[PDB]
């Protein structure tokens, strides 16, 4: 169509891996850097507050375990979101293939979850829809959080904290959500499951769940700290980070602080953008710091990705 005309100035489109709604996702290729991206194609004409809440949160959140927003491109009929390439699939699909994971393996995965959410909370937000479908793997087998549709709001019931279902919410509901996630990783089934919703709300409030035989007392203890019906009783992120289970095969707490900065500009990247946009530093160093999430924001971030993979820093 004529909607893809501003898109095709910057991206060489590829295979669709999204068939169902505006949740439709085409693979893409950045023309300048040569780096692989994923394009979410939303049409406004067809829930668009979930698109607006997402974009706003992603513009302000920047983290090694959060799926990066590079470019927002808004024609008359359509909203395009250009996001990081996660070829490794859903953590959901990873679990249901493997038939549950070992404590050693779940920790490797779970420490990346703690890292992302601890930063989300440090930035004033709460995700409100944490589930293994909303955590994807990049090509280096490292996790990236998605779907900021709800933010600082009911997501999926199986993962919803009791106080949230009651209408008594803000970041404690995420700690419970991570406690449901920790169980499914180690068991390969939900701690609270039924046929009807009124039956599933009944099982959450009461809070009694099964403890499979193969679970360690270290796991059993952390699960009961995270799966408390009282959110005041629920373990704090400050105590989660340096928990002894979190530590078990790592002698150091979860590194939660962002290695991906907003203020700091890479010198190799600011200079390579100059020799192509026909300008100088100071004029470019402030132009990148605009963070408009236009073509310049996509080109900078993907160059900063290109440098990190070991390849030489160049645009075409
Ligand atoms: N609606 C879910 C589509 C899954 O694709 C993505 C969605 C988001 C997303 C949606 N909302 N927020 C982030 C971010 C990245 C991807 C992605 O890179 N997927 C992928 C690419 C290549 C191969 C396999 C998977």
């Amino acid at each position: 169509m004529k909607d893809y005309d501003e898109l095709l100035k910057y991206y060489e489109l590829h295979e669709t891996i999204g068939t169902g709604g505006f949740a439709k996702v085409k693979l893409a290729c950045h023309i300048l850097t040569g780096e692989m991206v994923a394009i979410k194609i939303m049409d406004k004409n067809t829930d668009l507050p979930r698109i607006k809440t997402e974009i706003e949160a992603l513009k302000n959140l920047r983290h090694q375990h959060i799926c990066q927003l590079y470019h927002v491109l808004e024609t008359a009929n359509k909203i395009f979101m250009v996001l990081e390439y996660c070829p490794g699939g859903e953590l959901f699909d990873y679990i249901i293939s493997q038939d549950r994971l070992s404590e050693e393996e779940t920790r490797v995965v779970f420490r990346q979850i703690v890292s992302a959410v601890a930063y989300v909370h440090s930035q004033g937000y709460a995700h409100r829809d944490l589930k293994p479908e909303n955590l994807l793997f990049d090509e280096y087998h490292k996790l990236k959080l998605i779907d900021f549709g709800l933010c600082a709001c009911c997501g999926a019931l199986a993962y919803a904290a009791p106080e949230l279902i009651q209408g008594k919410s803000g970041s404690e509901a995420d700690v419970w959500s991570m406690g449901i996630l920790l169980y499914v990783l180690m068991c390969g089934f939900l701690p609270f499951d039924d046929d009807t919703a009124a039956a599933l709300v009944a099982k959450i409030m009461r809070g009694k769940y099964d403890v499979p035989k193969w679970l360690s007392p270290s796991s059993i203890l952390l699960l009961q700290q995270m799966l408390q019906v009282d959110p005041k009783k629920r373990i704090s992120m400050k105590n989660l980070l340096n928990h002894p289970w979190i530590m078990q095969d790592y002698n150091y707490p979860v590194e939660w602080q962002s290695k991906n900065p907003f203020i700091h500009l890479d010198d190799d990247c600011v200079t390579e953008l100059s020799v192509h946009h026909r300008n100088n530093r100071q004029t470019m160093e402030d132009l990148i710091s605009l963070w408009q999430y236009d073509h310049l924001t996509a080109t900078y971030l993907l160059l900063l990705a290109k440098k990190a993979r070991g390849k030489p820093v160049r645009l075409r």
